[PDB]
């Protein structure tokens, strides 16, 4: 049985898996704050039932694929996946709209990466406040920087019934939020334990990858239905597949943050190796790491100047970052990383100082 | 208003707090496994509704205080707390039994630390299998060792209506399980974030500690009702108070484990400083740490010999342990720690080797 085919989907549909209720947190919008995520950590998926308190702005649930076309443009080239889990290709949006309303489902076409930040649609959607507060690119990417800035904050997803996206780790080790405006999406979520990552890498490389349901190889594969008006936040590194059971229109975006830097670096390294994408959807990952390194040093200096202590998660994140910094700048690795280092950063000193501040904060 | 008084309790009772449902996990007995705790971590309280699958052995819910007396002995001296949150004192068990059945509640007396391992009662109670699997003392304390072995595996608790135990961290940085055989207990649980620990230390030292409800000073104080037949597991460091709303008989025990060693060391250090106990209920904490250090080194060596990787939590735990090892053996600190070091342990080499194995496992 080939992954993505109609028989594969018919079978997937009848499966139950482990209940998402065993792992997800379900705060209200008002409860999902920075403090909440610092205290709770952001290590399991978070499903918010109603959008109230999330600080989003969205069109009404009456919004359509035709509307998307109007705000984005008929002529926009968009990446489409032919859900016979086969190929990628470009398509004019108007041609997709034609396919969509045609109702002809001989080919199952899925749109999941229409980034609309530079279109009129951008004015109609504001992302969750928590994301805007956490996001590295949003808060810590310097205006003066001359590197290409990642542009992955606003995606529109348009998925016909029976769309399937196979298990993957989100690009660049990012976390992601998804809001289903209409229809439903089913996420199959797997925790990125070292053990699961090993199985994932093995499966990603196996010759019969398209015939093996990854969720079967792990201890726990959690099924999470995200229905109309609901918002899902997936933490760094979580391995997941998505079945679209009914026609779905959704919005989402990808971000990096400081809550679990070790997991972020790890997810980044693994996905970089395993990805079959032709482009880095998150360019200059390392660059932003360097800037964050300096900012975290500043935080530690400040806390010490004021006789206060950092939260544990920051200490650990700063340490894992510093390990990465040393690895990227070793004599023999430097050639493959130098290009990503901002010309304003003195790496040897940043590393030395970070190490010092971190030593003055352990026990 | 003084903490522990009848008016304090009457007021506590009407309070709602944050719902425990926001943080606790509620697996079944069969689900609560070592793998479960390694994957999920053990960082939030765990409430298991039915004992099935937990591997415990318990008398029936018809067991009584009179029965306890029969299996433990009328003449056993037991630590009693006079729940006018005032004093500790010793009592013969038979005198407590007299007080209990007397029904006279002019004094509110609470028994929470009757350790019965060396009595006939021990034969009637077997602790949860997960605890026996995790426990450091149970699995890693060497037979040949000549240090006094902590004896904290089996407690019987007998608590009249309106008993109150004020906010505290469990002794020796231990984790704890409690099974309510009859009645109910209400736990007020606070996460041991660095920020909360700072407030806790401040409150523990404040001159009007007995007039300040600690739960009010923190972002989140979670109320968790543990009813008949239910079992609660509290992770390392969690700050908690207990109100007994109705006559309660319960069993419990304290253990150390390897899932979050940093938090364990931290909780140990803080509780050691703040405790007003005359005795260490967990003697030789450092001793067992040293033995665990060597065992973890052995694990790392094994994994490397077999070209396999350790789980992330073990790497972090091994690191925090090694930091402690260095701190305990610095020239100027050594005098206050040398007594706890097993004469079979070569600390300088253990530390060097641990550090080496840990470096060979980061990235
Ligand atoms: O996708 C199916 C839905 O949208 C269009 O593609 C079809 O024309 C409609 O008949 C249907 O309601
Ligand atoms: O991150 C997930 C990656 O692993 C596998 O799913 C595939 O080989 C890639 O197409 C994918 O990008
Ligand atoms: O604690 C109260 C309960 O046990 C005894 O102390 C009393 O004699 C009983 O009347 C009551 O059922
Ligand atoms: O661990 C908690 C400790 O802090 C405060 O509750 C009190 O000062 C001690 O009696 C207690 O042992
Ligand atoms: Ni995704
Ligand atoms: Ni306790």
């Amino acid at each position: 049985v080939k992954t993505g085919s109609p028989t594969f989907v018919r079978e997937l549909r009848s499966r139950t898996f482990d209940s998402s209720d065993e792992v997800i947190l379900k705060p209200t919008g008002n409860q999902l704050t920075v403090e909440f995520l610092e205290e709770n950590s952001f290590s399991v998926p978070i499903l918010v039932l109603k959008k109230d308190g999330l600080g989003m702005t969205l069109p009404s649930p009456s919004f359509t694929v035709r509307d998307v076309e109007h705000y984005v443009g008929s002529d926009k080239e968009i990446d489409v996946i032919d859900v016979t889990r086969q190929a990628d290709c470009k398509m004019k949006l108007g041609d997709f709209v034609k396919y969509y309303y045609s109702g002809k489902r001989e080919k199952v076409l899925n749109v999941i990466s229409l980034e609309f930040s530079d279109t009129r649609l951008s004015n109609l959607v504001e992302t969750p406040k928590i994301v805007r507060k956490l996001s590295w690119v949003e808060n810590l990417w310097p205006e003066e920087c001359v590197f290409e800035r990642p542009n992955v904050q606003k995606y529109c997803l348009m998925s016909v019934r029976d769309s399937y996206t196979d298990f993957h780790i989100d690009f660049g080790g990012t976390s992601v939020w998804y809001h289903v405006l209409k229809g439903e999406k089913i996420f199959y979520l797997i925790r990125p334990t070292n053990a699961n990552l090993t199985l994932f890498e093995c499966w990603s490389s196996s010759s019969n990858q398209n015939e093996m349901f990854f969720g079967d190889q792990v201890d726990k594969c959690y099924k999470c239905s995200v229905k109309q008006g609901q918002t899902l936040f997936i933490p760094t590194g979580w391995i997941h597949a998505v079945l679209t059971p009914v026609d779905c229109l959704a919005f989402g975006g990808n971000f990096l943050h400081s809550l679990n830097i070790e997991m972020q670096l790890k997810a980044y390294e693994i996905e970089k190796r395993l990805s079959t994408a032709d482009l880095f959807r998150f360019p200059n990952f390392e660059t932003i790491c360097w800037y964050v390194g300096k900012h975290i040093l500043d935080i530690f200096r400040g806390l010490r100047e004021n006789r206060r202590h950092p939260a544990s998660y920051l200490v650990h994140g700063g340490k894992a970052l510093n390990l990465a910094f040393r690895a990227w700048t070793r004599k023999e690795a430097l050639p493959d990383h130098e290009d990503e280092i901002p010309e304003t950063v003195r790496t040897v000193q940043l590393i030395k100082d970070l190490a010092r501040e971190i030593r003055l904060v352990e026990d």
